[PDB]
């Protein structure tokens, strides 16, 4: 159950979809080829499975950080509600390390794969986030928020890639301090851009 | 020496780095691997020639556009600045192939591994992000090097995935939006960046 899934997350972050075999990954966890095909049936069924696993975990805690704002006394605004989106993906406990690699290669899978993920795991929770930014005081273009969504998912997916890019431009001279700095910055830029959307339509 | 990269360019751009053989390389060139192997060296280094190729037409596409701003008796901002690295990205000639493989291979380059990523960035990337960067660091009010700085880390993150042409912005209205055009979306990928700069210098200043 458990191992299975972590020893296939880990040979697809490395791999990918296509690259990786049923063969490696029964190797990594001492079992027989036969044993997952019987519990998952398919390379693009252990494929779902990984990543529904990790979405699951990160959209419970993103409903968590959600409920939470709703409950504040002094309600809340676009900036709350974009860093509740962003945390989840980037608050750590190697657990973290390899869905977060997964899923930085995503836009490398096949569409055969990648177009039922992004119905099945994302679409959801990316139109709940653009309503709760739509219901907010500031917002009422759709057009701001949904292409500003579409910018900070390839945020994220960049970022999740583990890349110090920051350190390697500026010669060491700055870094992310941590994940909770890499986050404010990706919230405090997003909510700028979408208002910059929403001011020159 | 225009043929062999084509050709390689296409199965870099749909297997990946590790996936590609020479084999198939030269088998779809109608050559050996020998002579594939006297050109170019290794898989990296034709890797990495498809990518300088890439580049540097992409590149001097972008010192052209920076050079008329300079050349503009008004002037021109971070906004300019900002369409100026992006444009030559997505402007094609359409039906456009040359633009297209380039394109999909760029949009692959987070799943490559880091023999071939890391001299691509060292090589290639940084020195145009740096000038892009020292470009914006002449337009006041703006002396804050960590904006710009972050403004282009997600300028490209933005660039690597907008290239992989996914109608997200369709899936996530259920229809009711598209880009109109490419520039459409240079447009609207200008405004977020410069605004998103503007947002991350708001917030350093204020004691």
């Amino acid at each position: 159950m458990e191992l299975i899934l972590n020893e296939a997350e880990k040979v697809f972050a490395m791999h990918g979809f296509l690259g990786a075999t049923l063969k490696q990954i029964a190797q990594n966890s001492n079992v027989t080829q036969a044993l997952i095909t019987y519990y998952y049936g398919t390379k693009q069924n252990l494929f779902m499975e990984v990543y529904r696993r990790g979405l699951s975990d990160i959209d419970k805690k993103r409903q968590n950080y959600l409920d939470e704002l709703k409950s504040r006394p002094e309600g809340y605004n676009t900036y709350d509600i974009v860093r509740t989106y962003l945390r989840p993906q980037f608050e750590h406990r190697q657990a973290w390390m390899h869905f977060a690699r997964l899923q930085s290669r995503l836009a490398s899978e096949p569409e055969e794969v990648a177009v039922p993920l992004r119905k099945e795991l994302y679409d959801h929770t990316l139109k709940a986030f653009i309503h709760e930014i739509m219901e907010c005081e500031g917002e009422d273009d759709a057009a701001a928020v949904s292409w500003g969504a579409v910018f900070m998912v390839s945020m994220i997916l960049y970022m999740l890639r583990g890349v110090d890019r920051i350190g390697e431009l500026t010669d060491g001279h700055l870094h992310a301090e941590s994940e909770d700095d890499i986050v404010e910055r990706m919230t405090i830029f997003i909510t700028g851009g979408i208002n910059s959307l929403k001011q020159a339509t």
